[PDB]
């Protein structure tokens, strides 16, 4: 359940802890926009594997005290102070699409408390070579992109206009509100229990505005910090073919660049079915880096 854990710096963290209180922490870092708001499927696939599910919303998302400015790795303070709190010394990490980065970036942080990272649609680094990181986005994530590359003064707005219609929504509302960024995979796997959980998560996000959906966009037009040759961890990479939020290529990219990977591209799969189908595949190739 939801908790608050007060950092050093003095912001406070939502943190929704699961059990068993014994486990071994599976860090799931949510997407942009996300939250603290635990998938089922995902609760259900962990406390099958023994893991222990922690998530926290990003500065700026529900109640955690926003930290402007911040850069992706900064993210690993608060990887260390959740683990700290848990009396943790292993886990393994997870992070799907704005989550990748911040799932990486605690891996280069703790490279002997981590143990292996789950990458799915991670988005790639800006500066990425060789890589046209827009090409293959739907309109409407390029457009956010090149607000947030000219600065928050424009993106601000844009983020408050995009949330009218998502800070309500229920799963109708999500895919009515990502309308370009969607292929019918996508929009199929948001129904029954993974559409209200992704939805709620998207409430959540919303609930006191813009700014850690804002933050993250900055932080990910900017250096995060570390690069991907600096995890040394084992890295289990997901990417779906049909995906119009991080385009296939970016995955791509982070496996020609990570030093110890294992890559699966799946034809027919989005930003959200390649989780939703691959859970079990994902969490049994996770589990065996302990
Ligand atoms: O792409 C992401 O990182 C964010 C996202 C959040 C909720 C949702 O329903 C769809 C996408
Ligand atoms: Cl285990």
């Amino acid at each position: 359940g939801m908790t608050t854990l007060r950092t050093p710096d003095g912001r406070s963290l939502d943190v929704a802890l699961d059990g068993p209180a014994d486990g071994v922490p599976l860090l799931f870092h949510h997407g942009t926009p996300g939250s603290a708001v635990p998938v089922r499927a995902m609760q259900r696939a962990a406390t099958a594997r023994g893991l222990r599910l922690v998530t926290w919303s990003r500065p700026g998302y529900g109640s955690s005290t926003r930290r402007p400015g911040r850069r992706v790795v900064d993210d690993a303070d608060d990887v260390t102070a959740v683990l700290d709190h848990l009396r943790a010394e292993r886990c393994v990490v997870a992070g799907w699409s704005g989550g990748g980065p911040h799932a990486l970036a605690g891996a280069v942080r703790l490279p002997d408390r981590v143990a292996g990272v789950l990458c799915i649609a991670g988005v790639a680094p800006w500066d990425a070579e060789g890589l046209d990181l827009l090409a293959g986005m739907g309109e409407q994530n390029v457009e956010e992109f090149s607000l947030a590359v000219a600065g928050e003064e424009g993106l601000r707005p844009y983020l408050e206009a995009e949330a009218g219609g998502l800070r309500d929504a229920d799963p109708a509302g999500v895919v009515a509100g990502l309308s370009s960024l969607l292929p019918a995979v996508d929009v199929a796997a948001l129904t029954d229990e993974y559409g209200e959980d992704m939805a709620a998560g998207m409430r959540e996000a919303l609930r006191t505005g813009v700014d850690g959906w804002l933050d993250d966009d900055l932080a990910f037009v900017r250096g995060w910090g570390f690069a991907p040759e600096d995890v040394a961890v084992p890295v289990s990479l997901w990417q779906g073919a049909d995906d119009l939020m991080v385009p296939f290529a970016h995955g791509r990219w982070l496996a020609a660049h990570l030093p110890r990977v294992s890559a699966h591209l799946l034809e027919g799969e989005g930003h959200l079915s390649v989780g939703l189908g691959a859970l079990d595949a994902m969490l049994d190739e996770l589990v065996a880096t302990l």
